[PDB]
């Protein structure tokens, strides 16, 4: 699901954005490109410190959107690229998906996104 | 209302994320930190090339969320910071707000976000 160009983006610094559906509208939170931990089976894991509203939204609708990119990776027509990722989210407080990000001692949980599509949008 | 730290973030490159309300969950698109043009009266202007789905969503619900940040600007507790912006969106195709981003020759419109709140979230 995730292409080589996406892993090239992860070699670079940047702000990741994660959109969820709440009752009254969307919500949008962040992590860092360098915090994402990618596992076998199309999983992207995010260390969770806050994300309380995000977690409440995921209870309502597990489908999330994620974007990220880097000016330092070539897109189709010039320097810079990024991705729109769609997948389903789950929060883990133990087990190997949590252990994947447990080095971040501030993390109360792991946000595990199982990717269904990844589109290079530039 | 946009604070000095937000302008410091804009001096550095990054991926901006813009969330809208779709008919079956959120939608999420991007621009670059360096593409934003900030005008008086709390207006952030984004050059629009694509964003057809985003635009359709805004026509139904003008409320948007925007995030952006930079590893290179100090947050409250370490290097790196970013912002959650909440505001209302409009798409302009003539006049001063369109002219503000018209140097981008690929632009079909200007996405004008009138900021209601800005939160430094790190
Ligand atoms: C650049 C950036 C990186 C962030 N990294 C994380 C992170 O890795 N984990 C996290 O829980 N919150 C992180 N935050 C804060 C979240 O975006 C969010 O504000 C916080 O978790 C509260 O989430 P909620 O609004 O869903 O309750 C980061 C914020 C910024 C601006
Ligand atoms: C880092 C990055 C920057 C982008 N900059 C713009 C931009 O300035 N204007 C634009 O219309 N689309 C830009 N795009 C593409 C949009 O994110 C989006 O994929 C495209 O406009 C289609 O929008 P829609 O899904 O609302 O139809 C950028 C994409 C990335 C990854
Ligand atoms: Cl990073």
């Amino acid at each position: 699901m995730l292409p080589g160009t996406f892993f090239e983006v992860l070699k670079n610094q940047g702000v990741v954005a994660i959109a969820t559906q709440g009752e009254d509208g969307p919500h949008l939170v962040n992590t860092w490109n360098s915090y994402l931990k990618v596992l076998d089976g199309n999983r992207i894991v995010v260390p969770v410190g806050g994300m309380h509203k995000t977690e409440a939204n995921v209870a309502r609708d597990e489908r999330v959107l994620m974007t990220l990119g880097s000016r330092k990776v070539a897109g189709r027509n010039g320097p810079g690229t990024g991705f729109l990722i769609r997948g389903s989210a789950a929060f883990r407080t133990d087990g190997p998906e949590f252990e994947a990000i447990a080095r971040f001692k501030w993390a109360r949980a792991a946000l595990v996104i199982t990717v269904v599509s990844a589109e290079q949008t530039l």
